[PDB]
């Protein structure tokens, strides 16, 4: 289809077009990227990803369209620590994208420790909401929590300054216009602090014309929740 | 999702997002349902359908919701016969539908020849656009070319009178209205030639929560092509 859309206002627990890899699974109306014990605490070591089941048409060589298209959605993070990791993002990657061998921790659940920083050897653009940037592990992040454009790699092409808050909830809107080739991302907090951060590139470079959208968290050593809470997508090709 | 929206203006052979069943293939920017030769000629005794992979969510239980829906889409029958047959429907079924032995012909695709009239034991709900009535095959058909509203059986629930003709694009507007359980359907040519016929039907006795959409036709001894130019769907859970 040259166009589609679809909106979870909530996520109730029975799921049929979405496709669940790693720890994440449905919990209480809203995804569960990392896991929980029991009482709902987060764990170290775990990795989750979701992806809508069907294939998205980001651009079309034969027409020379490329699509535009909006992610609306909202998210917390809880942690009884003082520096809950890792942090959850927003991706789009080819529809056969799986969990990488040993991508946990500060790789996000997106990238092989192998070829991390290496543009040539990765498929993926993700916008990350990253909460843990010790310099002597993640070693590509600034020091601070911020908000990234990843393109091909985990050391982004563009950051942020950005403040985690616990159990508060994080509204987004990442956008995509064609025309200008701008990838915008816009957060926002409910008492209106807000966070702006706009990269333009020419996703017919990076990707292939069908594509699967989903996000990815994960934990290493440092934990927290990376609770999904709602997500509504549209995406439809346009002439440029 | 609460909500799901999808549309293709045109067909391209590249597809990702449809099941094809029995001989559907994408031809020329088309859908044809049926089987043609190597000319493109429709042939006798064939069948096929195309569903779209994400499932809908029709109605929901615990929320008491039902979707408003709504299916447009444009489709032309061409044959060199001046009777061709059998006809295309617009179906909604559950996820796991295929088509059934001896389905062919008069069947559409979507009724196996044993309980075709047999309401407890089928489950869809389809719009069929009927060209061939003879009744010594179709006894069950009024006998004159219609459009029928099709609920669990091959004998609609209700039909209105229709004119095919050859190699003309039918405009077709199915839509389901949740407040009033009316499901309508609005047919027109280009010339402005239109035909209308509703049914009041509630999808929850018929169909599970989770359903696929999806067009079969078939031609049996007689034929012509099926061929199916446009789709859009939109559906949105709704408390009423
Ligand atoms: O969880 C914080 C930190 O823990 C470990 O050091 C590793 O898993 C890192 O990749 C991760 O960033
Ligand atoms: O095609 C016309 C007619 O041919 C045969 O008689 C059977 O396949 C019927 O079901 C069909 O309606
Ligand atoms: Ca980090
Ligand atoms: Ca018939
Ligand atoms: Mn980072
Ligand atoms: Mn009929």
């Amino acid at each position: 289809q040259d166009s589609l859309s679809f909106g979870f206002p909530t996520f109730p627990s029975d799921q049929k077009n979405l496709i669940f890899q790693g720890d994440a699974q449905i919990k209480n109306n809203a995804v569960q990227l990392t896991k929980t014990d029991s009482n709902g605490n987060p764990v170290a070591s775990t990795v989750g990803r979701i992806l809508f089941s069907a294939q998205v048409h980001l651009w079309e060589k034969s027409s020379s369209r490329v699509a535009n298209f909006q992610s609306q959605f909202s998210f917390s993070l809880k942690s009884p620590l003082s520096n809950g990791a890792d942090g959850i993002a927003f991706f789009i990657a080819p529809p056969d994208t799986t969990i990488p061998s040993g991508s946990g921790g500060g790789l996000l659940g997106l990238f092989a420790p192998g070829t991390a920083q290496n543009t040539s050897a990765n498929q993926v653009i993700a916008v990350e909401f990253d909460t843990f940037y010790a310099q002597d592990s993640n070693t590509w992040d600034p020091n601070y929590p911020h908000i990234g454009i990843d393109v091909n790699s985990i050391r982004s092409v563009k950051t942020v300054k950005w403040d985690r808050r616990d159990g508060q909830s994080l509204n987004v809107l990442v956008t995509f216009n064609p025309s200008t080739r701008n990838l915008d991302v816009v957060a926002t907090y409910s008492d209106g602090t807000r966070y702006e951060v706009s990269y333009e590139v020419d996703v017919r470079s990076v990707l292939p014309e069908w594509v699967r959208v989903g996000f990815s968290a994960a934990s290493g050593e440092q934990y927290q929740t990376h609770t999904l809470e709602s997500w509504s997508f549209t995406s439809t090709l346009l002439y440029t």
